[PDB]
This record gives C-alpha cells, structure tokens and sequence, in this order.
C-alpha cells in the first residue's frame, strides 16, 4: 500500500522492476557515498525469484521487510549512535546472532568487510559481512558431521568446500 | 627492444604506465569477447611494484614473459588445438603441474572457470584458474603442517583460512 508510493519512487525508469542500480540508489549506508553494490546484489538474488536481475513489486515488499529487519539489529548495536559498528559492537552483534568467536578474530572481520577503511564497519557493508558468515557456517555445518565445532578434511574436500562458496 | 614496440602500442594514452583497461584491450582470449578482467588485474597486482594500478616499461617485460608462458603451456595441452580446453585437457594440464585430483572434480573445475557457459575452458579462464588453485593450494599448505593431505580445523581456524585467500 504505502510500500506501493516508496516501490514507484525507487522504480525510476517506470518498468515494474527494480534493478541493482535503481535499489542501490534508493538506500544509503551513512557516510555519503554509494551503497555496497555486493549488498543491493545480494539483497536482489536473495528475493528475485525470476532470474530477472532486479524486483517486481510483491519481491520488493520483502526486500523492504529485510532492509528494515537489518536496521533494526545495526541501530541496536550501534549504541554509541555513530553509524558505524566497532570491533566492541561487531563482537555484540554476531554474539547476539550466536557466534562464539575470539576478540581478535574481529580484527579480521572489520579488516575484511570495512570499505571505507576506518576501522568500523557501515550498514551496507555490515549486512554482507553477516550474510557471507551464514554461508561460510552453512558450508562448514555440512562437513561438521558429529557437530563438534571441528572438521577432518582432505585436500580435495577442501578445494569442493572452498568451490562451494561462490 | 622489440618489447618497447608492443609496450607503445599497448600504452594508448602514452602515460608511460599500462593500465588494466589496456592490456585488457591488447589481448585476446580466442573467442572474440574481452580478455576475463580478473585475469587482467591479477597479472597486474602481480608484477606491478608500486601500487600504481599498472605497469610501466621494465616491469611489462616480466608480464609479456608471463603471458608467453602461459601460452606456452595452454597451446601443448589443448592438443586438439581449438582454442579451449577440456575436461581430459584440464585433467592433463594440473597432472603435468602436479595437482592429483579426481576425474569428477574437473566437472567442478570447469563449472566454476569457464564464463563462456560451454564445458569448456578458455585461455584467459585458464590463467585465473590455474592462479586460484595455486593460491588455495599455498593456504591449505599451511594448514597441513605433517603434510599427508589432510587438515583438521576449527570453525574458527577455517574462517580464518577462507578470509586469507582474498
Ligand atoms: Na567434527
Ligand atoms: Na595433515
Ligand atoms: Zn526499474
Ligand atoms: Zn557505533
Ligand atoms: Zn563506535
Ligand atoms: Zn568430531
Ligand atoms: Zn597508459
Ligand atoms: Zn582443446
Ligand atoms: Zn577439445
Ligand atoms: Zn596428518
């Protein structure tokens, strides 16, 4: 309804369908400068249930379910209001989430997903980091066979587990 | 010397420095589609000393190496001689680099390298491919520390090994 106003303000070129530069265009990550392309790509895959390369209006009323999801857990987070996420805040997140991961494992993550490069991570930059997290424990999970946190594997497995990544 | 020819015919804005974008265009991958732009980055990141963002002259000279060498290599194993190169070929090419994979495992191989979207796997496919798989062969390396093919991890020593290949 109201989401009909917000889908015919973001589908600029009037096709009925959202495309990756149109949502892009649409959503700011807090730091003036464009969203993560990865993430509007990954948001678009994640509900485009065509192979359209972009939204239609009954995907699209997910997808602003999900951006507004995702808002909701970065301002939780974010406590000190700045608009980035810090090493401190990144480790109450993803504890949050359930992961049990070392401190300085966190210098990791904020070094792998941070593009803007300032030691903290944005909103558009901290939903991929999220998402490439579930995929990489997805993966790990079907090699994990007893479910122990640990996982035996031969090279060849290894190439077939990193390949399955993508 | 006759080097020198090819660098100023690469060097289109005769800046002295050839840029991605220019190498690209200065080579081909037999198929009349652009040379794959991974590929190009990767053998720039590679010889490049500065963090230029291309080569100059002395540095070009180890790239054109690089890339003879790399037909060298592809024209003796596409022995058919039709330009790709095919799961037996693929097969052929790791067993003479020393890689010793499953049959079944270049299905996965050739899904994951080939952009052309037709079972096989072009020059400049080729090159990015044989580079990945060195680089997961270098991390898995140093996971394997008896050296018998095999490592166990933690999720959290696995995490660490995926976001040390970038
Ligand atoms: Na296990
Ligand atoms: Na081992
Ligand atoms: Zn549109
Ligand atoms: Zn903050
Ligand atoms: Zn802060
Ligand atoms: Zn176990
Ligand atoms: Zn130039
Ligand atoms: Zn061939
Ligand atoms: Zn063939
Ligand atoms: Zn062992």
């Amino acid at each position: 309804s109201f989401l009909w106003n917000v889908f015919q303000r973001v589908d600029k070129d009037r096709s009925g369908v959202i495309s990756d530069t149109e949502l892009q265009q649409a959503l700011s990550n807090g730091t003036w400068t464009p969203f993560n392309p990865v993430t509007v790509r990954s948001i678009i895959s994640m509900f485009d249930r065509e192979n359209k390369a972009g939204v239609n209006f009954s995907e699209f009323t997910g997808v602003w379910k999900y951006i507004t999801d995702w808002q909701n857990v970065f301002r939780t987070y974010d406590r000190d209001n700045s608009g980035m996420i810090d090493k401190n805040e990144l480790k109450q997140a993803l504890s949050g989430f359930g992961y049990r991961l070392s401190d300085q494992f966190h210098d990791i993550l904020i070094r792998k997903f941070d593009r803007q490069g300032r030691g903290q991570i944005a909103f558009d930059d901290f939903i991929q980091g999220c998402i490439v997290l579930q995929r990489l424990t997805d993966i790990f999970r079907r090699y994990d066979t007893d479910q122990d946190g640990w996982i035996q594997v031969s090279y060849e497995q290894y190439l077939s587990m990193v390949f399955s990544i993508v």
